[PDB]
């Protein structure tokens, strides 16, 4: 017999609400830390449709041999440049779990809400232990898929936050915005929505960096996660600097941290593990702004995908799917 | 709004049975000797289980522009070595094709009876061009999935092929080891029994050291290093002919022999097979040596091969819609 245990959108979502996502990706980056995850190089497929539009198919294959027992698996996260212009997300895709003993896939599910979710995760992570204590209110500059999902993580994790205040280039998304006990401030510039609080989170698809060191008040903090948004002063007069791994972020110089990275040295503090292991101190924001510059790593989805079958299992979730068919 | 045609293993046996898949891995091979295919670098993961056996994934990405326009995907392949003693195949896992225009995923399939089926497909192509014209004998070293799939396409490919001479370390699986219909099987005790009683040898082994040397093989032999690291270096400098899938593909795994060798120095390769079809080189059929024919395995196979079962399965009405989304 041969089996998949099929986990679609809807059924990972509900695993998600029923696990602790950002205590799954602290023990995973703690694993991390501790040199007891396994990234292996990326498969990497790209090409042109039909339209000349860049498309690109990538296998990440992850091992955690963690706080319970060892994980292997892999998430393939596929995307079209042009499929927003016929109504579908950028990405999609699927992730596995292998069998420990047989190497089997044992588990299949639905990936690009995981992606977002362990994005989101990390964040709150992030905030937990690098932000201000106590913080009423985020900014959030792109209002989409991605910022949905941490508008619902600040509602399990943030019960303080009261008002989001938004900006989006596309101002119908922003007014669309309605967040997850949040009220929805939008406002007409990027500049204004930074100001109006002390926690960023950058959420957009942009290549050229606008946001300058004054737009920061005095004891922010900034969530880098579209990589992009940040001028290169910010990273050089940063209270503070953390990355999720600095190795990542130096072999992707054409984000902008990379790029500092290969022109000499940058103040980096250290790892969000760094810190959750207590090899680095943690710095909160005081004086200046506080960078949280994450690459994003595959080892986080496994984990999170793990926690997600594990949960499916006992509360007798998803579809057994028969490869073999008889 | 996500929708995958899903095809069991069973589904995927019965729309090979009404393809033709020597003619796809011939028609793929000729793409990828023109460079319209593209042929990333394998995903590796390996480890070590709780009964400290060797463990892996591998996910190949491969796309190929051919008979049906572009064709993008993978195969996901894991195996274990202890599966075996634990009665289950050593392989398996999952194949995808992705849409040429959204690059989602839209037909997932199980995937360890086609790359067998794959792995088998070259081997008969390679056999057509390259081996012996009329051979009426076949030896197999191992007589595992592999063995049973490689025999399946001997019935309709080779049918002048009556006789099996099969060897394998296990003495049971050898025992068990059937061919199709139109086979006699006859077990030998030996590796060195099982090449010599025919000139023609395909190694479906998992040994990872090389133990056959040139001497095994009578005059006007062939044989399909499938298994990649049984020939002794001798058999590949003494050779009367050496074919490649990828000469680069092999250049970059020197954990394996051929490999090994071609980092140290020179090595008499004629070419490949996909040179050997479009015309860039000559064939070379066995007559007073041994012909060599060393495929690494290439993705863009697999996904030829899946593209014609899913157009296949659309025809049959085979296969199930699953839902990604949910409700």
């Amino acid at each position: 017999s041969e089996e998949l245990l099929f986990l679609d959108r809807e059924t990972v979502r509900a695993c998600v609400a029923g696990v602790d996502p950002v205590e799954v990706v602290e023990s995973v980056l703690r694993s991390h830390a501790a040199g007891r995850t396994t990234l292996p190089a990326e498969g990497y497929l790209p090409w042109e449709n039909d339209q000349g539009a860049y498309c690109r198919s990538i296998a990440m294959l992850g091992a955690v041999d963690g706080e319970r027992g060892p994980t292997y698996g892999i998430k393939l996260i596929n995307a079209a440049v042009s499929n927003p212009s016929i109504g579908l997300d950028r990405a999609g895709g699927c992730g596995f779990l292998f069998d420990p003993r047989t190497a089997r896939p044992v588990v299949l599910a639905e990936a690009a809400y995981l992606s977002g979710l362990r994005t989101a995760a990390y964040t709150m992570a992030s905030l937990r232990h690098l932000g201000p204590v106590g913080f009423d209110a985020v900014s959030f500059i792109g209002t989409g898929a991605q910022a949905r999902v941490h508008a619902a993580l600040l509602a399990r994790y943030f019960p303080a936050v009261r008002d989001l205040h938004v900006f989006d280039t596309e101002r119908s998304r922003a007014e669309a915005f309605t967040g997850a006990g949040h009220t929805v401030h939008v406002h007409d510039t990027a500049e204004a929505a930074v100001r109006a609080s002390h926690v960023l989170v950058t959420l957009t698809t942009v290549d050229d960096g606008y946001i300058p060191h004054d737009w920061f008040r005095p004891g922010s903090f900034v969530a880098h996660v579209s990589l992009d948004d940040l001028l290169p002063e910010v990273f050089f007069k940063s209270e503070a600097l953390f990355v999720d791994d600095l190795e990542l972020i130096r072999e992707n110089p054409r984000r902008v941290l990379g790029a500092l990275l290969a022109d000499g040295d940058v103040p980096v503090t250290g790892s969000l593990g760094g810190v959750l292991t207590g090899a680095v101190a943690p710095v909160r924001p005081r004086d200046g702004v506080v960078v949280s510059n994450p690459f994003g790593m595959a080892v986080l989805d496994v984990g999170l995908l793990a926690e997600v079958a594990a949960h499916a299992r006992s509360a007798g979730l998803g579809t057994t799917l028969d490869l073999l068919g008889a």
